[PDB]
RNA sequence: UUUAGUU
RNA sequence: UUUAGUU
RNA sequence: UUUAGUU
RNA sequence: UUUAGUU
RNA sequence: UUUAGUU
RNA sequence: UUUAGUU
């Protein structure tokens, strides 16, 4: 069951909706990183977000397995950014996010072992700038 | 261009992983609805936002442009939970859900008329308590 | 390439949203096919489309060749209609539809054999009168 | 309820599937404007139904409600063209379009406000003249 | 980099077109299940495999990790056999399967832990014995 | 009904996953053709069959009809390889095929006239060589 | 409408 | 990788 | 198969 | 913005 | 969990 | 058309 003190999505949530916080995650164990990205190019986000994780240490940068389950969780956080289409320019819209990778084990048993988070906040609109409103997005999945 | 104070996906969000808080926001303007609904019947996710934004008077009773706004609003939320297939008993999963439903401008500019936000935070997994992981959606529309 | 006369998805939609302009239609070498469905069960729209295409004599009612060509046209019309989600009752919504299929070569070449259209319009909306809008989808395919 | 005479989806059909009728439709008291686009890239369709729009005054050319609520109007119209997948070039596909894009109030409650169709009829195939079929798209949306 | 003699996919796929040959594979190390499944719900296909899945000891019946790298599996696999819309019955369709479930370390690396594959192949068609044709689908995940 | 051993899904993907044969399968009346592709492109994918196929003569390079065919053919198996998204360089990964195509009446009436099938079998991973896995697809169309 | 659940 | 943008 | 509908 | 196009 | 099916 | 690739 899910431990209500380890909620590793509302906590990624939480932590890139008010503006340290990484320390105290840090010190209960979990790993994280935050970032941002403006494009309209998909793949430029999802390139930021594995940047940014494997240089933090978030990731393992060797091997292949947890990329894998990164990717996989910045496809699903970029279902609720992009809602039918994971498109971006290719539909003429724009979009500037901030985001959040998380990692570590929400569960109650230690057994589920680590997990990871990947949330995303921001804004999408038309290529103009005021023309857009926000979009958010939140991918988990198993390491 | 968007409000600073008034980034209405923020706000709906904030409140939905929080005292009425609620109060203020009324205070503020805004029209404001929480509920909680948990289905393998999408159907039965949307009928609760639905009759609980129109109990509440966050929406018209009256009238259909008001409700395909909340419509379609609660269809671009649906997305970030259902990530892929909006379906939840048909592909043998369970949805348990906590919603905010928010109203306002959230632009400087008055003549942007209202929007409304829809927000969604909980679970989804296997019919089995315990085989889930946190799920998250928000959806914007003009009103 | 199209014959200018001979253009079947705008022949079709054009009876669609009118006599025995089916007189004509079937002078000129076409066979078509004209009925009704209403439902929140995308399947009952099928089986009505495919049940009046072959007691009309639009298409063959042996075989499978033919109930395959007239199926997929039926999914690519119904993409109009649902937009996203090939959803009617479990997204909380009803589909109250007149529709029409017409069979025959719309090229210059005759070389190009049979195609056929299956051309829908009506409303869809929730489950109450009135709270809906119109809704169009046009599946062409070669038989 | 929608207005029998006032059938802004119907008329966006017609209006593009017979070659004055737009006179007739302003007289009316509606807001019209045609057009034709052919394209690889969906983002041209998209950005030649908006700037035909702001530049025949269907939709307001200030502020961002107007052109969000044709943005979407515009992607449902395109599900309609593309069936599962909003892609052209990037399928190997082309389309060449006329658009045409009504707005007015299409209920018997004038407290319904203004609705927005965009109606696309043109051919899809592979990049070769020719090896192409008929497609067609409508989307709705209240403004 | 994937070990030329133990690619995943193309053995459960092999396993799934054939003696235990399970007898082979589990000499070698590999996790194997095999089982058919024919249904108008999706669910219960899904359903079918996991059972299986667990009961052979494919995966761990305990815990989330496991079930979910196998979810996951299997909605992949049922994106080749569904081909757009992950519905079989609301869209008047059936299937008849044969199933496999293999578990095991693909890659060179030790280090890249253990994956697993599900692979389905059977007919999908029409609710009538006959008006049908093939269908092939497979997941692949880290687990 | 589907001929048992003229089961040209099962008959497309053997040929695929061993490496002749395809004389055999000539001798039995079958067209085919073999043949490999890899990018970043869907588009590039779509064309190496199309020209492969038309090439080997599997269909008439004349005409529209069979040309269809195989489009849409290709597109459900690309659905299998991509499983959501029909994107590949823009969701910022890579695919590196081997694929058949193989046209045929796979069933006992000689009136069911000629299939076709594409099967797509390879790697699909980030672009970086090591980090992928494998990916299949199957698509079944009428000619 | 006032959080779901077993193959 | 250290938020995008004009038809 | 001969247009649907309430949270 | 005043219909696209070759593997 | 040990292959489905009629408008 | 005669398997792709670095943020
Ligand atoms: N409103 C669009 C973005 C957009 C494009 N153009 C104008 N707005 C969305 O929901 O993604
Ligand atoms: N993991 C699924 C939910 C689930 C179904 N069964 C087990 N888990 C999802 O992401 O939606
Ligand atoms: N507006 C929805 C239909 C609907 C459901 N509820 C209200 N309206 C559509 O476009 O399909
Ligand atoms: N027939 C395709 C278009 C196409 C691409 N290549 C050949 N035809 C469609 O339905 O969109
Ligand atoms: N042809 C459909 C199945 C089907 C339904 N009805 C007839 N056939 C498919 O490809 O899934
Ligand atoms: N694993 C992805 C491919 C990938 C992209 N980046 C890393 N892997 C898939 O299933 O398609
Ligand atoms: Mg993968
Ligand atoms: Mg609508
Ligand atoms: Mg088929
Ligand atoms: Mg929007
Ligand atoms: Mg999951
Ligand atoms: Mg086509």
């Amino acid at each position: 069951t899910l431990h209500k003190e380890r909620r590793i999505g509302r906590l990624s949530v939480l932590l890139l909706l008010n503006e340290t916080q990484v320390e105290e995650l840090e010190r209960d164990g979990w790993k994280v990183c935050l970032g941002k990205v403006g494009s309209m190019d998909a793949h430029k986000v999802i390139a930021a977000i594995e940047t940014a994780s494997k240089k933090s240490g978030v990731i393992q940068s060797e091997g292949y397995r947890e990329s894998h389950a990164l990717y996989h969780a910045t496809m699903e956080a970029l279902h609720g950014v992009t809602r039918g289409e994971m498109l971006l320019g290719s539909l003429l819209r724009t979009v500037g996010l901030r985001f959040a990778v998380l990692r570590g084990n929400p569960y109650e048993s230690e057994a589920e072992g680590d997990w990871i988070a990947v949330s995303l906040y921001g804004t999408i609109g038309a290529p103009i700038k005021g023309l857009e409103h926000e979009t958010f997005g939140v991918g988990i999945n198993h390491i």
